[PDB]
């Protein structure tokens, strides 16, 4: 057994004239799992460059008025650029 | 027996004329694991480079008015550039 | 013993004219574990470089008015650049 | 006149052999 | 004449042999 | 008249031989 007579995730507002009354629940079990095993290989963002490269006069901008991140976690495995706002060259 | 007559994540508001009454529950069990085992290999963001590179006059701006992070943790394994706002070159 | 009739995470507001009544629980078990075992290997941000590299006149800027981090811990393993606002080159 | 000789080869040999499950017994 | 020789070979051998599970018994 | 020789080879050999589980018995 696990849960019986339980009160788990509730808003109860018998009153009047209230505003923005809120209740949040998030559960994360076993997310963002990598398993690489026996004789496997992962090759990630590691190119082989023998050619010559001349990137010039590049401009990159990320701008925002505001970022609100409410109850929004970031879980990352073998990832890189996990974000709310991104501006990217190459 | 995990829970029984139990009251967990609850707002109760019989009062009146109130504002911004909030209740939050986050649980994080075993997230963002990386297991690597036996003969396995991960090669990550490590190029082999033999050609010449000549990046010039590159400009990169990340800007904001504000960042409000609430109830939003960051959990990262073999990750790299995990963020709210991001600007990236090369 | 641990729980029967338990009360875990609650706002009770029977009074009137209140504002900003808040209640938070975050819990974190066994997150961001990395395990490397037997004959395995991880190569991470450690390139092999024999080309010539001549970066010139590079500008990088990270700017904000304010950063609020409430109930937002950072849990990093074999990560690197975990942050709120991020400007990166190379 | 001018002479420039660039010699920069790359060689990336990998061998990964008996990393499986071999001859193991279960009961 | 004027001379430059630039000699920078790169060689990245790896060998991994019996790094698995071999002949183990479970009972 | 000028001569420049720049000799910078790179060798990164690795060998890993018996780092698995071998010949163990569980009872």
């Amino acid at each position: 057994q696990s849960k019986i007579g339980s009160l788990d995730n509730i808003t109860h507002v018998p009153g009047g004239g209230n505003k923005k009354i809120e209740t949040h629940k998030l559960t994360f079990r076993e997310n963002a799992k990598a398993k690489t095993d026996h004789g496997a290989e992962i090759v990630y963002k590691s190119p082989v460059v023998s050619g010559d490269t001349s990137p010039r006069h590049l401009s990159n901008v990320s701008s925002t008025g505001s970022i609100d991140m409410v109850d929004s976690p970031q879980l990352a495995t073998l990832a890189d650029e996990v974000s709310a706002s991104l501006a990217k060259q190459g």
